[PDB]
């Protein structure tokens, strides 16, 4: 099964936008909008927190699909946070492991990219 | 192989922290997954910014100084599959129909500074039909 990491690399390589094999230092253009994606999705995360917060403080019992709009917004995001690393070059999930090493258990992340240049 | 979703069910199992099917959470849970997303945004944004200011003074970018950017990206992917793991949501599962919903667009037009729009006709993904998949097994 692809990982949502891979799945990244698909949508970009649809949609006609770089996705390089190895880290590459990126334009200005490329940093900006992945800034922009970013603030749209998480905006879009807190708006549906703070929708469920209102509704369970008035006393409302939430079900379980009251929770689709709030996981499909963090899906999002997700979505956009891959899809910057994978704009730079970069392996998630190889940058994603030695984060996880860490927590687990400090992260090296400077050492997986340089590892992923070769 | 495992999955980053299933990691994050790993390091909670580890730290005495989830459910196994979609569970609304209680609020103060929420309001404390809000505070970690916007930490770990909130670093990405001004390691951006930290970017676009160095080159904006003519600095040409290498490959090792996108490592604390990577880092900080990665902090927050680690947050955002901590809060749907936390809601009992499987997050591959909502981001599989996510996928799928995202790669229709590809004949869409696209916006000045690159983001892709949707085509007509488009039809987004059926996110509430996972949940209730993951919801009644
Ligand atoms: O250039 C783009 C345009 C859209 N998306 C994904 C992120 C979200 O999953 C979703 C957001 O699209 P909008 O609903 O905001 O148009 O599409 C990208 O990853 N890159």
């Amino acid at each position: 099964p692809p990982t949502n990491a891979e799945r990244l690399h698909e949508f970009h390589r649809a949609i006609g936008a770089a996705t390089p094999e190895r880290p590459t230092p990126p334009p200005p253009e490329l940093l900006r909008l992945r800034q922009t994606l970013l603030d749209e999705e998480s905006a879009e995360v807190r708006a549906e927190i703070d929708h469920l917060l209102a509704r369970q403080a008035a006393g409302e019992a939430l079900s379980a699909g009251d929770l689709a709009p709030l996981a499909h917004a963090l899906a999002d995001l997700l979505y956009v946070t891959y899809g910057a690393l994978d704009q730079l070059g970069i392996d998630a999930d190889a940058v994603f492991a030695e984060v996880h090493r860490a927590n687990l258990s400090p992260a090296d992340v400077r050492g997986v990219i340089e590892r992923l240049q070769h």
